[PDB]
């Protein structure tokens, strides 16, 4: 009999992608029936394309479960981004999960970490085991678990964050996610509320492998990060592989990559939606041109779902596009990043250190030039450097900090990463370890097997 696992992803590709990969790992790898609770329509076209692809490619084990949201008035948060508005509407619809869980006849609920505080009580009331999928690194999970206790210790009767010493490394004050400094920030309220409820759930799934973050996983497993010493089991199931889809047309960028020599291309992406200020963007563009390397650069518009091919001329100038025409592919369109990373022609990935991108780089042994921008990115950047996955210049500024990282710094960094043999070798070693972990008898496979075991019981 196939256990029925219900998945509850939050909005955005950062959340949906891991959920989609987990759905396949459970169904194809471990014989589960998986239902993805999905709200229609999606906030963005990429999520909609991903769901449509997932339901066809993973049929019939992976299925759509329609989730109807309670009416939400967007006037409460004027000017708020559509992803946050979808998240808040979902959070308020948490009581509607109870009828959905009973209709689903769920063996277990796997809730997104951002919805955990509201999902867990509903699951608890219905007697359904509730597990949490954490979308970032084990280091971020340890910070998330520890942060409420850290705040409580500093709560004198009658603000911001300093160095956070997680029991069992130090997150320096400049690496703390910027929103956490403001206690009233919406990100901060959810980060604390979700962190507080982690100890009360059945288990936590993390898209990482024990060899990648040995200290963070050990501390979580030992319960070092909580006042009581109690913590639920931690399943290291990463890096989850990309879903196998069938494309019917090869994309131009893939064709362009094929025309380039092995490991000659620097791929540049700052994630699913990060958009950068014109001054930083100019330095980045100039740095790339100055490097002399072939590059594939994906630029994100500030408007969701806008493919602004003409904005390239407005944003960077016609001259830059003209000058780099023979060695670069620059686009504002969505690309299938997982495919690009598996291509032999890619030698370097300049990334924002979003966890999903990092897992993809780790899985394929691609060196990463870490350029963290906000949130968990600096914490993730440190992992890239320590692991040997890539290099991080700590001095480069991030959002809210003064000072432009120049074209010269970018060019030197790119040239060095491409130039030095050790960088590719170290990244390859990370790939080898990740491959060992996800294989049969590997720690990640073992974790998934144990998790499904509990679902069968
Ligand atoms: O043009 C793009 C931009 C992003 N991604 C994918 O979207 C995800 C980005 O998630 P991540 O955690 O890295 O960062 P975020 O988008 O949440 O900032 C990854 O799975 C990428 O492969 C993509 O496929 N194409």
């Amino acid at each position: 009999a196939r256990p029925h696992v219900v998945l509850l992803p939050s909005a955005g590709m950062g959340h949906l992608v891991p959920f989609a990969r987990l759905a396949v790992a459970l169904s194809e790898g471990h014989g589960c029936n998986v239902s993805v609770a999905a709200v229609q329509p999606t906030v963005s076209s990429a999520e909609s394309r991903l769901l449509d692809a997932l339901f066809v490619a993973a049929a019939p084990a992976v299925r759509r479960l329609d989730f109807r949201l309670a009416p939400f008035d967007e006037s409460e948060f004027p000017g708020a981004d559509p992803f946050f508005l979808r998240f808040e509407a979902t959070r308020r619809s948490a009581p509607l999960l109870g009828p959905l869980l009973d209709a689903a006849e769920a063996s277990a609920l796997v809730t997104d970490i951002v919805l955990a505080s509201v999902a867990l009580p509903v699951a608890r009331e219905r007697g359904v085991p509730c597990y949490v999928l954490f979308t970032s690194s084990a280091a971020m999970l340890s910070l998330c678990a520890y942060f409420p206790a850290y705040l409580d210790a500093h709560a004198a009767a009658g603000v911001g964050v300093g160095n956070v010493d997680i029991p069992g490394f130090r997150i320096p004050k400049s690496s703390v996610p910027q929103a956490l400094h403001d206690p009233d920030h919406l990100f901060t309220q959810q980060f604390v509320a979700n962190g507080r409820c982690l100890v009360a759930c059945d288990g936590i799934l993390v898209n990482t492998f024990d060899a990648f973050e040995p200290d963070a996983v050990t501390a979580l497993r030992q319960g070092s990060i909580t006042v009581s010493g109690g913590f639920p089991p931690v399943f290291t199931v990463g890096p989850m592989l990309p879903v196998r889809f069938q494309a019917e047309e090869t994309a131009d960028y893939m064709r362009w990559l094929s025309a380039q020599p092995p490991r000659s291309v620097v791929y540049v992406s700052f994630g699913s939606r990060k958009a950068i200020p014109r001054d930083q963007l100019r330095e980045l563009a100039a740095g790339l041109e100055a490097s002399g390397k072939r590059f594939l650069w994906v630029v994100k518009s500030t408007i969701v779902d806008r493919d602004d091919t003409a904005d390239l001329g407005g944003l960077l100038g016609d001259g830059f596009l003209e000058r780099v025409q023979g060695r670069a592919f620059v686009t504002m369109g969505w690309v299938e990043q997982e495919e690009i990373l598996q291509h032999g022609s890619v030698g370097l990935f300049i990334s924002h250190c979003g966890w999903n991108s990092l897992t993809e780089a780790a899985a394929f042994g691609v060196p990463v030039l870490a350029w963290p921008r906000f949130g968990d990115q600096r914490v993730n950047a440190a992992l890239v450097a320590r692991s040997g996955l890539g290099a991080w210049e700590e001095g480069w500024t991030w959002d809210g900090e003064e000072g432009l990282t120049t074209r010269k710094e970018v060019a030197k960094k790119i040239k060095g990463m491409m130039g030095y043999d050790a960088v590719a070798e170290k990244a390859a070693k990370v790939g080898d370890a990740a491959a060992a972990a996800i294989a049969k008898c590997g720690t990640s496979y073992q974790s998934l097997e144990e998790f499904v075991q509990r679902c069968r019981d």
